[PDB]
């Protein structure tokens, strides 16, 4: 809807969709992320982690090396504009940053860190 997402993450590892759009008029933006199924977080939790195009493989790649207790995620990473934590079935989060973050002429990228997942779990984020 107008400046608010929510978005599943399930037991085959899908989102449900993988590919959101942020109005500009927004100040704002909110995700919500939530999990269907009946899987527990060490073995199929999902997060939703915001970063460029061309900075995604990095990040999931040492998120995987800061381990389950991090939430796959290194700390203070600078190139993760914005992220939820790592949740298992049942679990709900929520996570809202400024829109101002977001430049035009570029290309950004929601993904899920956990390791395995981010092949499937990945999408495009239009700022419009
Ligand atoms: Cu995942």
């Amino acid at each position: 809807a107008e400046c608010s997402v929510d978005i599943q993450g399930n037991d085959q590892m899908q989102f449900n969709t993988n590919a959101i759009t942020v109005d500009k008029s927004c100040k704002q933006f909110t995700v919500n992320l939530s999990h269907p199924g009946n899987l527990p977080k060490n073995v199929m939790g999902h997060n939703w982690v915001l970063s460029t195009a061309a900075d995604m493989q990095g990040v999931v790649t040492d998120g995987m090396a800061s381990g389950l207790d991090k939430d796959y995620l290194k700390p203070d990473d600078s190139r993760v504009i914005a992220h939820t934590k790592l949740i298992g079935s049942g679990e709900k989060d929520s996570v809202t940053f400024d829109v101002s973050k977001l430049k035009e002429g570029e290309q950004y990228m929601s993904f899920c860190t956990f390791p395995g997942h981010s092949a499937l779990m990945k999408g495009t984020l239009t700022l419009k």
